[PDB]
């Protein structure tokens, strides 16, 4: 029912509401990025559909990592956040270099309802997809620190990654 | 109501899934901690009690990170998982050193129903959390890699951090 929107409101406050007031922060803090022009500084979050390599010809490649988000809780705890940036070829043109996140919440639907079913309907989830996709962008687009910071892409099989994402970047 | 469950099954099919059953193997490849006998290894996932430095005698202190956990999914995207190793000292005795995690799920509950009460209640929480304590029990109980892998720990103000961490280490 309404558990969406508990996995959505998770999403953001614990991660999406304060990475994305700061990634341009933090892309400009790393070296090998800062005077690499062509870098959509953006965070795509990537959402698979159906069910189960999204690089046949190889074009897509990890590059590294941006400068991590040193965040003491507390008092006491640290923990770090860093973002991963690849570079997906167009041609011989010049390369893309962009933040791609393969969206956890959504993914743990995917894999507890292929490991739970009576749990988690493959359909019961579908719904519970759609509304956390719904919900999460009515949160981010309600949060100026975070709008137009994101980006939702979404692919298939016959939807070629390295494809639908150079789509995305000439309209970035 | 069967929110909770939505928020420790993503817990876990997203980060207890592969963290713990390697947890003892990642930190026997962190050379500063391999020859420190003295180092439980075992997560301790800790939960805050009601709401807002749990550090004032300053016993415990961040002493590095653990190796991180390359984790490639769909042949494209890359994913570091390492966690945050502390010290805390015994008095004049030898000093412990243990693994903290500053619980994400749960602390997404209370840093939204103090922002979105209207969409989560001081009580419609408080029976979110005592369920999604229980649910996460009854998912690593019933995974073998996973079991005896954690702890959880419970404190308060009145409850000092420092204090109660080591009379769990003296009773694992
Ligand atoms: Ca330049
Ligand atoms: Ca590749
Ligand atoms: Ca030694
Ligand atoms: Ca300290």
């Amino acid at each position: 029912k309404n558990v969406a929107d508990g996995l959505a409101w998770s999403y953001y406050f614990g991660y999406l509401k304060f990475v994305l007031p700061e990634l341009e922060k933090q892309i400009e803090k790393t070296s090998k990025f800062r005077s690499k022009e062509k870098f959509v500084k953006k965070m795509f979050i990537l959402i698979p559909s159906n069910c189960f390599d999204y690089d046949p010809q190889n074009r897509i490649t990890f590059e590294g990592n941006t400068e991590p988000l040193e965040k003491t809780r507390g008092g006491v705890f640290l923990r770090h956040y860093k973002h991963s940036v690849y570079e997906i070829k167009d041609g011989e043109n010049e390369p893309w270099f962009c933040i791609m996140e393969y969206a956890t919440p959504l993914l743990t639907l995917y894999d507890m309802s292929v490991a739970q079913p009576g749990e988690l309907s493959r359909e019961e989830r579908d719904a519970q997809v759609v509304v956390f996709l719904r919900k999460l962008q009515d949160i981010l687009e309600g949060d100026r620190a975070c709008q137009g910071k994101y980006e939702l892409v979404t692919f298939s099989p016959d939807r070629d990654l390295a494809d639908v994402m150079l789509r995305k970047l000439k309209d970035s």
